[PDB]
């Protein structure tokens, strides 16, 4: 009774134990068969009680499990918890049946990785059931053929005659036989998202989570287990990525016997779900990647999967336009003439898209009003969105628009008419963030209004680009349309509403490239990537600051989705002053664009920016769709380096950065990766060198002074 | 509007902010007055929402709090959470009044540190209230005069007109302004309890907890924050000890801005508490200790407080008897004559107490039956407990008895008669640990039965010693005597029942020395220490294994409560063979005793054991009540060392251990601590040496071969 | 590297103070700054060059660097703090002093009278500043 | 003649040697260090001051290996590369606490600051004029001060 999933060059093995217990066996590099070499001597462990009183060698406290529960002799953190009408939380799920089919199913009202053909992957569904309460839980496993990817999710169903209350419903759980690992998560904040933090495991609970109703800047829904001696270029790494943009829990628990339980899913804190007879609950999925070639190996797998099989729409495989956003340039102080003034200068540079940011609607001259009133400000924009867009188009440039549909200002016509459409609880003060409130997307009437309202706006002008922003986190979570026993479903139902709203709007406008945003990387997660193929990385547009941010972000997400804009100096967020050359090279390492007043630059500055746009277009296909390698970490030292290699290893682009200068510094060298050692590559401006020489010996770096310096090399095989 | 508590040479500072917000200010070395030198620049932090929309610089996400909540702009883990009838979990507590009085209050139905006179400490009660729901929360602070001890606890009271459901009720919470700290907790298992684990903090959640309905071998209810450069002998250390024997949560959360939230209390997992209007809830307390003299400084504070002001009874300040237990000696295979045979041999050695272990009652010839039937086995003990005790007494020895009143075997008359007296949930299989079940101590009838039954047993013979054991952990938590809405109160109510049972029995028999036990240190916590002045440290009686176990245990608990027995070889738990001399030196470093068949030992062994008993009696008052210093850690290397110093520094005892021998090893040296540098000390058998020499230069350690060696030194001031 | 004149002074004032640049080609802003600089160091030349020196934060370990000069009678002190690299939405800091009198109240010129124990056990809150290469300097006088 | 001086006010010990040829035959000094001291244990870190021009005297705190660690100059000066100063610090010592043993050379030429950990965990700290490319001819009646 053994299940063996084959995902790329990896294996995932499970087996049925005794009477319908599902046990974890092996996850790692592909083996032809697990015959039992690494057995599991079942022992009578002290204080670990037995469900079967006759056999003291069996306890759920000592069994490596796929979807464990609490109360039936297991004392470790459960993957799920159900409360009965009698008050008891004891549930025992045992094997019922299973099915195996080619392909991968869609998840209801949720984003998930997909396939274009059934032959791309195989899906295993293991059905568990609790006979007493009529609870059925179907565990979904999918293994891709081409990649080392394993996806897991769960579906609950009440086939009984009583109501069941889900106190906790995590997406997955896995028990490693050893705890000798480090773990990596991505802590951060606004302006500094997704910094890499590697630490050795401790005996107890280590966890990253979000209670903010969104993925968050503070913790990204991603954790990884790494071998003690593993690095960027080698070693075993086990990644876990959550495809969900709301509250989450990412937890690793090490027990008394040195096993490590990794569980991930919707945060059980402040969460319940009521299942009336006939009702079901589908959890979001988690994408698991194994790699023996280190962190770069894992990252590259995620990059291909998320770019080709997560992102959707017409722009999935299309090169992304170089855009200009006016946010840091004008903020709220702008007019129609100012925008067209910027559009003409952008046209001279070769910029392809002009994006109109916040402040175009209602009475928006500040961030204290007008959210929810989505109608053109005729004072700022006399000819409306139609006129402005048309004026940009005749310059041969696309036009884009900024929106924040999930929010409503207390000072707005929408709120005066429908004050109860926001998230709130009875008789409690309504707290505000950035002087705005969150709309109740758990209500159908609200969602319907938003879908139609936004559709009207997008159909009023030739808009080919949309920036969806979110600048606040939920407080006073509650809905007037929900009964008391369903109140704790508000946070999740909110996200389900948003997902529906986005799917409908994006469907009505397939010619529009959507870029998700949340004060930067507030919701940079696989969930949002499913609806909008690219994301605004961070509101911190400083070149040096972006080194850490982009390095950390590239750990999971593809470069194609990583937005990067060249901004003004001194930087608005940090104050730092870095050269336009250095500011360019960092931004070119992601989805390239500009965010600054281009009407105010010198002809000397216009010439360099002109060269930048021209250069990036040449390497655009390489950067956005090529293979990414991280070389030097800004978290570990004074340097940062990475490179892009084409699929056929015939083309390459190398970027190097050094932040702090010191006098009489020793010489530097950089070894490359991902090239073909049997081929010679011409480094433009230097000469032809062997791939083996470039990777094994390295390249001498030029001695250079001042702080925050950059250099870039294009490589082409002979 | 500032509260400043002074506990010994430490300070604890709070202050009211705006409209009744209670904020944390400072905890550390005593300062005469906090004027604000270390201010707190109030900032507008991105995505941190505002309770007052006019002021963006105020958020509960950025405010250091004493008892924080979630949902009112705070996103970090709350100290408490309340669910209303409308389904909302939003609660707003604000200042109402406060009270200050000399002394320390008793906690309702709970153990807590005490005072014998009001002037020993001062108590501050801060009363908070939520006007909407009529919820009142009284925060209790107590500061001792002579020690750096701060105790914290909370009391909820429902003064509203609806029922309130407590989802979480922790004892305390504190926000450190920085997160640059390591943290220490005590992970373990059966046979290896309380190993010391020091680790650097991570950005996220670090937690040690118990879901077993007991303190546990796996995690001890203690955590501490330590400065990066702090050690055993220096640096700032902040300890947190939970006075509770049930489920607990000890958690440290580091947020985006580098603050550290330390929270401790009853585990919110599988826990709710219903407050009908007019009902109250008292949380257990947490003992907070500050020390700038390193880990030993903190430990020594805990030792005096717990020994003199936590432990109770006639044996609080009295020397503890050297005992012999027959468990490892005979197990279940013994009779009346066998006990007297070991009792006679014990008399020759100088042993003062003979303890009859498991197997004396019902039909218990194995561990599968008879729990709950507490009547003498007349086949094994013809003359009963009465006859046996008197037979021991006429040899001049005390008599003791083993009991496990919290458990019932399915195979017993008690279970046949009252099958519903156990902990269970409807229509679910009743899981067993060690073939036994847990009695429902949340029921008053059950508690009443045990009190009467055990009292009858205890009054049937001249018993002056009792070992209270529990060899199983709770599963299927539920009570048939509780309504569905109170079902999740079972675990806590169970402990409240037990506490009542223990308090009543110990009151009826003040002449009996009680030793708590739970398969060793399963319940080694301040809660049990309040009822029983000593505890059985571990079922692992190996000398080398005990090095780690006792070292870790001494971090919080006093040596007087730390039981240690000399056992047979090869060891029953690990297999190791170590000299009788070394087993003694390890055992003499705690509460000394013997556990092996003394009728079967060689004359060579009889000579040493005779000498050991003689020796320990001389240093008994010094060991159990003297000051303890740790010198070498078995967690850090191949050696372990510690020493006992008298209060007046005129007497000392030093113990040294080396586990693994290597050939041609270098010479070793040991430096002492806690002595008076201005006095000369005679090392018995060596010579007179200066205290300054012994501490600054050190003592030469003996060159020796073979494995597992020990040495002991007595010091006497001239 | 381009650092502020304020910073270049504060670091130089932590030693044998002097100048080395064409002072004839300076802006009146720089000239005015240097006039205040010279007068400042003159007022505490004895304290710096002949006082007790304490290191607090090492530039070989973190992103910060700090030290302080304390007199013989510990009646007067001078604290210097430095931060090199900057980051958005940075966490706040506090610096704990050394070598003071715990039972003596001190007056920090610009802030207010504070206890010696509070400065060593609790610390001094470090102000939020953007930009690279930042320098602060507190002066302490007993009452 | 081994020279030791103990200041009453400070914790300072100064050491130096004075050779003297009171024989009839010539003596050749291949090595003449100012001092040497054998520590009973070697559970220490060690701090020296390496660097170069434009970055003199950076702090390197590293644990002791079971061999020889050396900071020296062969440039006829104290050199920017290695300052004549090494220190034995305890494992748990920082700026504010801990046992620290300093060794400072009063000489502006070629030097050798060397620590040697033997098979028995004993540390020998040596400091003086660099023996490399150095000899001193002592005629009968002559002397040499370090």
């Amino acid at each position: 009774k053994q299940f063996h999933l084959r995902a790329g060059k990896a294996s995932y093995v499970m087996q049925l134990f005794r009477s319908g217990y599902l046990a974890h066996v092996y996850w790692g590099k592909a083996v032809r068969d697990v015959r039992g070499a690494r057995a599991f001597p079942r022992l009578d462990r002290a204080f670990s009680p037995n469900p079967d009183p006759s056999d003291r060698t069996f306890s759920l406290d000592t069994l490596l499990q796929e979807y464990p529960a609490y109360g039936n002799t297991d004392f470790r953190a459960p993957a799920y918890q159900v409360q009965l009408e009698n008050g008891s939380t004891v549930t025992d799920l045992r094997y019922k049946t299973h099915r195996i089919y080619k392909g991968k199913p869609r998840l209801n009202g949720l984003p998930a990785t997909y396939v274009e053909h059934e032959q791309e992957a195989e899906t295993l569904e293991i059905v568990l059931g609790d006979a007493l309460i009529g609870l059925e839980v179907t565990l979904q496993y999918t293994a891709y053929e081409k990649w080392n990817v394993i996806t897991r999710s769960a579906r609950f169903e009440n086939k009984g005659g009583e109501r069941l209350k889900l106190l906790r419903a995590l997406s997955m759980s896995v028990d490693f036989p050893t705890a000798d690992y480090d773990w990596i998560h991505l802590p951060g904040a606004w302006g500094r998202e997704r910094w890499i933090e590697r630490r050795p495991l401790v005996t107890g609970v280590q966890a990253a989570e979000s209670r903010r109703g969104a993925s968050s800047h503070q913790q990204n829904p991603f954790i990884a287990l790494v071998a003690k001696n593993a690095d960027e270029h080698q070693g075993e790494v086990y990644g876990f990525s959550f495809v969900y943009s709301g509250n989450f829990l990412a937890q690793i628990e090490v027990d008394q016997f040195g096993t490590a339980r990794v569980s991930m899913g919707i945060n059980p804190f402040d969460f319940t779900w009521l299942l009336q007879p006939g009702e079901s609950f589908q959890t979001p999925e988690v994408v698991m990647v194994y790699s023996d070639q280190g962190l770069n190996g894992m990252s590259q797998t995620y990059h291909e999967l998320y770019r080709t099989r997560l992102a959707r729409g017409a722009f999935r495989d299309r090169e992304r336009p170089i855009l200009i956003n006016n946010w840091e340039a004008t903020y709220f102080d702008f007019n129609e003439e100012k925008i067209v003034n910027i559009a003409r200068t952008a046209a001279e540079l070769g910029i392809e898209l002009v994006v109109l940011d916040d402040g175009w609607f209602g009475e928006r001259d500040d961030d204290r009003r007008s959210l929810g009133d989505w109608i053109v400000n005729r004072r700022k924009l006399p000819n409306g969105l139609d006129g402005l867009a048309k004026q940009v188009n005749e310059l041969g440039l696309q036009f884009g628009l900024w929106v924040e549909p999930e929010m409503v200002s207390p000072n707005s016509e929408l709120y005066r008419k429908h004050p109860d459409w926001c998230l709130h609880v009875p008789n409690r003060p309504r707290s505000e963030g950035r002087n705005q409130l969150v709309l109740d997307y758990s209500r159908e009437d609200v969602c319907d209004y938003i879908i139609e309202t936004i559709s009207n706006v997008l159909a009023s002008a030739p808009i080919t680009y949309v920036k969806w922003d979110m600048n606040r986190h939920m407080t006073e979570i509650g809905s007037s349309a929900l009964p008391p026993e369903r109140q704790r479903e508000t946070a999740h139902r909110y996200m389900l509403g948003l997902y529906r709203v986005m799917d409908e709007i994006t469907s009505r406008f397939p010619h529009i490239l959507f870029e998700s945003c949340s004060g930067g990387g507030g919701r940079f997660d696989p969930g949002m990537l499913y609806y909008m193929p690219q994301t605004w990385t961070s509101d911190n547009t400083d070149a040096v600051s972006r080194l850490k941010i982009q390095y950390g972000t590239s750990l999971v997400y593809p470069i194609s989705a990583m937005g990067a804009h060249v901004s003004a100096v001194p930087n608005h967020q940090v104050g730092r002053v870095a050269s336009l050359k250095t500011r360019g090279h960092v931004a070119m390492s992601g989805n390239f664009g500009y965010e600054l007043d281009i009407t105010k630059l010198t002809e000397t500055e216009k010439q360099m920016m002109k060269q930048q746009v021209a250069f990036y277009k040449d390497v655009r296909r390489l950067v956005q769709f090529g293979t990414f390698y991280r070389l030097l970490s800004p978290f570990e030292g004074n340097e940062a380096a990475w490179m892009f290699v084409s699929a056929d290893r015939s083309e390459a682009l190398v970027a190097y950065f050094r932040v702090l200068a010191e006098a009489n510094a020793p010489l530097s060298y950089l070894r490359l990766k991902g090239l073909d050692s049997n081929q010679d590559y011409e480094i433009e401006g230097l000469g032809v060198y062997g791939g083996d020489e470039l990777m094994y010996a390295g390249v001498a770096l030029p001695y250079r002074s001042s702080d925050f310096i950059s250099m870039m090399w294009r490589l082409k095989a002979v």
